[PDB]
């Protein structure tokens, strides 16, 4: 998380981070808690390769990493199908927990948003996680939870920024509509960050808006974060987690 | 290049080094002499963004890098418009000499391939650069120009070949008709061969049939090497490179 | 610490982790409280120069590092003068806090030996620190404090260890009377533990034999771990720190 | 080498690279041609083990380190009975080559000094090689062979010097009289400069004054280069190496 600062302990309960084994249980990405049993997260984390189940794990809400760690295996990764190596499109995955977590005041899920809201310019959100804090500078010991807010930027105009000192044709589309653009040159996510939430407060209720994709560095001018469009995959999520 | 050979000095006058202005002037990528004034090299080689040609040069063929350089600068960069982040299709792009350089035995063009050639399983070719001889193991001093005689791998058995151990749906094409595969778990291109020509001998003549593109690791197991299929995009070609 | 395991809470209350102002306050050696007032470390760790000690912080036993950091200014360091760059002897130094700590049963002093103990071979004696875990091997996120059980070699026994396999002539002495050599290739202090200590227990009594020095390598076979003997620093020790 | 320039080609015909087998014959140190079969080089060049003959090769001049290499193998490694690790005391060690090399005016051996010259301030030395060009700062591709002139600090002066700014009693000698200093802060030899030669124009005749020996940082205020004075071994060079 670029340009933010450490989460206050109350906040973001549904934010989870993923887990792989090497030497110590190393954190790779973010996720969140999208029901009892289930983690939303980005298909290129668990990515390129099927991965062996006994090599992850998913820690639940943690104010500082790796302090107070009790790890929980995974029954099941789902990855959307569409979902391919070196492309951004349908990044997305499911990681089904062996168990369902006792939900609390301090760890609990978030809401998907209906299919209707389209997280417009204006609307306050913020993107969380334990990543790099600037391009190529990891967080430092001991890893607080970091919070950015960061503004929306309109699809289309969000293309548009994509193209400039781009080589890319003006008529040719890099940021799809299964996509959402938010940060600017001071707040943004970063490399770490992938897989985590990007939420937003609509009518006083938190909303999940996007999952951390990619970008072209991290708070880089005329490059916004991009986001999975959450609406965008509802279906699919709904085939798998239950109301 | 992974599991070649050093290249003897009559072979590949085609062969170019792209550099970028470091402490030294340092090579990132291969490209090919296809004119006199026209080099061949991959549209990543020159990305993300449009590049200060001040900080690029190109180097004709040499047995070793840095030793006997003679570099020369770049008018003009060409990407073609359809190429963008974190995708890889058209992955192409041409650039133009200040000067045209002069023709000899040991520096001259490699001959393009007649739209009709697909360059099918069995063709012999070669893949010829300055890269990684293994996954993260660059080429050591001095930096000899390395080939490797690569096997083509027909496109959809190579498409078939992606989705082993991915989660990619099997109706997902992820080798796609402006792409061409050749390589084995024991002979590859690799990170730093990018850009470099792949040529194939036929009938007597040498055709370049691809553009060093990407690959899921370099010589692993059931992930041919990836090109760019250059009969696709001979018109765009012809469009700036004179017969 | 190679080879041993996580030490329990209620273990060594004179442990002290010695920060250094980077991007945070990296741990970089070890040491223990001798008095309130007064840490023992290694004249190497607060070299090569005489440190700005605006740059430098004391951390008293915690379980983890950078976790509940509650840091401690250096009011002043005393660094042995028989000690210079690149050479092992001397390797001591004091380090006086700005007040004394509140001393507990989870934080307090360790006892200095007598004079005319010599700690011989068969003493159960304990290394501690945050250190590399074997060679080139990082101590993994959460850092906990780890502890090793290291068996004593006789100092002549060491000397002739260390002349194996080594172009030093027999005649020349390597181990000195103010060092003592503890560890074997399965056990050993390594990177990362300089400045910490060595207790043993004696008839019922923790007392410090050595400070962690040097060695080649970290349980390196025919390599103990080097020590700077403390019984030999003694009246240098109580010129500074009172009885 | 910090400062300074390239070499001309007429320079220096006894400059040698010691070069390790590791992926490459990388080198690892200089040395000196001083008889046509055999080097003069440190001793912590060889260290810390006695090591497999096999590993190593010797270079003799060459412009461009690994272009136009043509390595010879170690008859036999002599290192001085009084060297041991981590100290810098006797860092002077010889290698004798399987076979005579052709001597001419390219390459052939440098003059040792007569016992009775001691190098004084004022004397005009240059020291040579392939090392560092600044403090962790590589000399880049293609690797030319450097030179700088460096000044002469008499022995007591450059003792004094090095305990400005340290813990070190002015009663305890650092620099010791089998050593020899030269250099400042704009001129120095370093990292990968050692075990190469500090020769010094007298009478008209190049004399070797001194071997890279250590120092701290390169070209670091207060801390010239430290050479290992070879008068101080002639008689045990002698023992080997025919006058
Ligand atoms: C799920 O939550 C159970 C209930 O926990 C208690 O009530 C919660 C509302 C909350 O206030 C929590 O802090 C309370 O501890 C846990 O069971 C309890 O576990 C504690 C020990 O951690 C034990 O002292 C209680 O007697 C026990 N109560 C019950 C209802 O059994 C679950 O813990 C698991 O189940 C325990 C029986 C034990 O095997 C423990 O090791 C298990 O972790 C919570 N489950 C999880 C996954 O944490
Ligand atoms: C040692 O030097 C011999 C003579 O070198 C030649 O004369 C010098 C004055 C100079 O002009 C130099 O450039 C010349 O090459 C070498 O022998 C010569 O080697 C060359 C091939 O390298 C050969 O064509 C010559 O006929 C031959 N002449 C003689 C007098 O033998 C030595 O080379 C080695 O020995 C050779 C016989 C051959 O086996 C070659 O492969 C060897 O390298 C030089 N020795 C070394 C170790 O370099
Ligand atoms: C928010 O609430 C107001 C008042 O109830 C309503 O008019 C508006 O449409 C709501 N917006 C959304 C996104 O639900
Ligand atoms: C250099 O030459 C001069 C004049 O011949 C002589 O006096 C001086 O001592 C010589 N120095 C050496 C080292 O021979």
């Amino acid at each position: 998380i670029v340009g933010g600062q450490e989460a206050p302990r109350s906040k973001w309960p549904w934010q989870v981070s993923l887990r792989v084994r090497d030497r110590y249980w190393m954190h790779f990405c973010g996720g969140s808690l999208i029901h009892p049993q289930w983690v939303l997260t980005a298909a290129h984390c668990v990515g390129p390769d099927v991965k062996d189940l006994a090599t992850l794990r998913v820690q639940l809400r943690e104010q500082h990493l790796y302090y107070q760690d009790q790890l929980l295996p995974v029954s099941r990764i789902i990855v959307h199908p569409q979902f391919y190596i070196i492309q951004t499109g349908a990044d997305i995955a499911l990681l089904e927990l062996e168990e369902p977590v006792n939900i609390s005041s301090r760890v609990h899920t978030v809401m998907l948003p209906p299919a209707s809201e389209t997280f417009p310019p204006g609307m306050p959100c913020w993107v969380t996680g334990w990543g790099d804090v600037d391009n190529d500078e990891p967080l430092p010991p001991p890893f607080p939870l970091k919070q950015v807010k960061v503004p929306i930027m309109e699809n289309h105009i969000c293309d548009a920024k994509y193209h400039l000192g781009a080589y890319t044709g003006d008529d040719v589309r890099i940021i799809r509509d299964d996509m959402l653009c938010a940060g600017n040159s001071q707040r943004d996510s970063c490399q770490g960050d992938s897989g985590g939430p990007l939420v937003c407060k609509v009518n006083g209720t938190w909303l999940q808006a996007g999952v951390v994709s990619w970008g072209e560095g991290c708070a880089q001018p005329n490059r916004p974060g991009i986001y999975t469009r959450v609406t965008y995959y509802l279906d699919w999520i709904h085939h798998y987690v239950p109301k």
